[PDB]
């Protein structure tokens, strides 16, 4: 099983990272014709242990109807019911993807921690000594473009084309990072999201794990790209704001 720390630091704060990654979930996901229909939360609870105070969930994605039916008729049973177990206790938070027909066998677990800083601490998620030494760091720099993939650039979420009216942050250059040292104002953080993949069948485990991570990354890149040039959207809302429009999406 091969594990990544991916290392994506960002030039919000870590209370700004809150919102702007709600607040883009929920974005990105607005042109999909199919979203939310199929979503099934199973449990939805506070919790609590040894300083980690947060909110669990378990719920299930219902893929059924959703792919052709040859799909649907042809997938073993459960393989089209998604599980994902998470606890979100912000600015740390741990969530579980499985798949109902491989149980335990296919699993892809991400442990985030957003932290105040340019990504210099190491083994932030306290791994013991011998696993850690196994975990490649892996640098995501939203302003490099030669870190995207031609097919999916785009010149309006591109931070180095991109300048925040609201905060006049951007665009970004080759040496963003190195003016956040040299600047007294502008946020930064760094969010450690350690990747764990896991695929046991068929003597697949390197292809999967090395696709899956592939994937990760390139997810990654996309995703904080597009956070970084919709600042103007959403630096300026409170998580009372995101709330609020989680509840009014909820009506229909
Ligand atoms: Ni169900």
């Amino acid at each position: 099983v091969l594990l990544k720390e991916y290392r994506v630091i960002l030039p919000v704060s870590v209370d700004e990272y809150q919102v702007g990654q709600l607040y883009s979930v929920a974005e990105a996901s607005k042109n999909e014709t199919g979203g939310g229909e199929g979503v099934e939360v199973l449990v939805n609870e506070p919790y609590e242990k040894d300083g980690e105070k947060g909110q669990y969930t378990h719920k299930i994605y219902h893929l059924q109807s959703k792919v052709p039916t040859f799909v649907r008729m042809l997938a073993p049973e459960g393989a089209l019911n998604i599980h994902e177990k998470a606890w979100n206790a912000y600015p740390y938070c741990r969530t579980v993807i499985t798949n109902e027909y491989m149980k335990e066998d296919f699993l892809i677990k991400i442990e985030t921690w957003h932290k105040p800083d340019l990504g210099t601490q190491e083994n932030v998620h306290k791994l013991e000594p011998e696993a850690w030494k196994h975990v490649e760091a892996v640098y995501i720099d939203i302003a490099d473009r030669s870190q995207v993939l031609s097919k999916d650039y785009k010149a309006e979420e591109d931070p180095a084309k991109f300048k925040s009216i609201k905060t006049g942050r951007g665009p970004l250059g080759p040496n963003w990072k190195q003016e956040l040292v040299n600047q007294k104002d502008c946020p930064y953080m760094c969010a450690y999201k350690l990747v764990t993949v896991k695929f046991k069948w068929w003597g697949l485990q390197n292809k999967v794990e090395n696709f899956i991570h592939k994937q990760e990354r390139r997810l990654f890149t996309n995703f904080h790209r597009q956070l970084f040039c919709w600042l103007d959207k959403w630096v300026d809302l409170t998580m009372d704001d995101i709330r609020r429009m989680e509840e009014e999406t909820k009506r229909q």
